[PDB]
């Protein structure tokens, strides 16, 4: 329809209709349909096809680099499509976000300003042993960029760290 | 853009009403919640969208069949427009609605070559269940009807698939 939003929205719906919805105790009639509305999610993906068809710095410029690493990123509108993780050297300088190809490009893939940003830890978004690595960064214009990073523990440091620059600068 | 609101539409029947009542454990129930607030919530986003020559009813050739349904899209269901009285009209391969059998134009209309049709008495809580139908368009825009009866939408259905089928 206006696009990321709505793959954010059908993407929670899928998580909810294929995996929240198994295993539960449903009628038969509840089940009949749920295995419709999956066909249908599923088919809906090929509609965003024809879909597909802040200044430049280089990593090592970066300043007041308060914390700096490589991660797997994917936004969550990407990921309803079934894209792939793209490594990432991410970094936060100041209050912004970058990611670039490795610590030593000389210009940045994008990056954003987390200002009214929310993060969590969100176990649920890949499905086999690496999952406990994984947290996620809310945008206000309901945009999401999710993440894996190399541990647990990588994982809850950036969570931390993200969170005391969202909320203790007010 | 229809074809998503049409499948959102889908979206929020299971999940508000299939999934009502069911025997759900208490991640499924809040998740559930949530969701449906999620739903009500994107329809703000296609605000913006909403911000053949004419011909009258009666000068119309060739009135295969004609009558009162009730007539939405199905794209539009979603965002809350509901089921309005429209006469129609299949004149030829063309499907003509207006708001009466006297008007001096159409609401608008569609050819329905290579559309389908078909009965479904998903589409109304009511003791008017049992006679809907929709029309399908290539472009995957959906129009769905109520009839006074239920032979009176086997007959549009019938009567549809008969001219969608055996002309060729």
């Amino acid at each position: 329809g206006s696009p990321e939003e709505i793959r954010n929205l059908l993407a929670d719906v899928e998580t909810f209709v294929a995996d929240t919805l198994k295993g539960e105790n449903l009628s038969k009639k509840a089940k009949e349909k749920r295995e419709s509305l999956i066909k249908k999610i599923k088919d809906v993906k090929s509609v965003y096809l024809q879909e597909f068809q802040f200044p430049p710095i280089a990593a090592q410029d970066l300043p007041f680099v308060i914390k700096a690493g490589y991660l797997e990123k994917r936004r969550k509108d990407h990921s309803f499509l079934g894209f792939e993780w793209q490594k990432r050297w991410c970094a936060l300088s100041k209050t912004v976000f970058y990611y670039y190809g490795s610590d030593k490009d000389k210009q940045q893939k994008g990056e954003f300003a987390i200002d009214g940003y929310d993060v969590r830890m969100n176990n649920t978004l890949r499905k086999d042993g690496k999952k406990d690595c994984c947290f996620e960064i809310c945008a206000p214009d309901k945009r999401i960029y999710q993440f894996t990073a190399a541990s647990p523990k990588d994982a809850e440091e950036w969570v931390q760290q993200l969170k005391f620059i969202l909320q203790d600068l007010g």
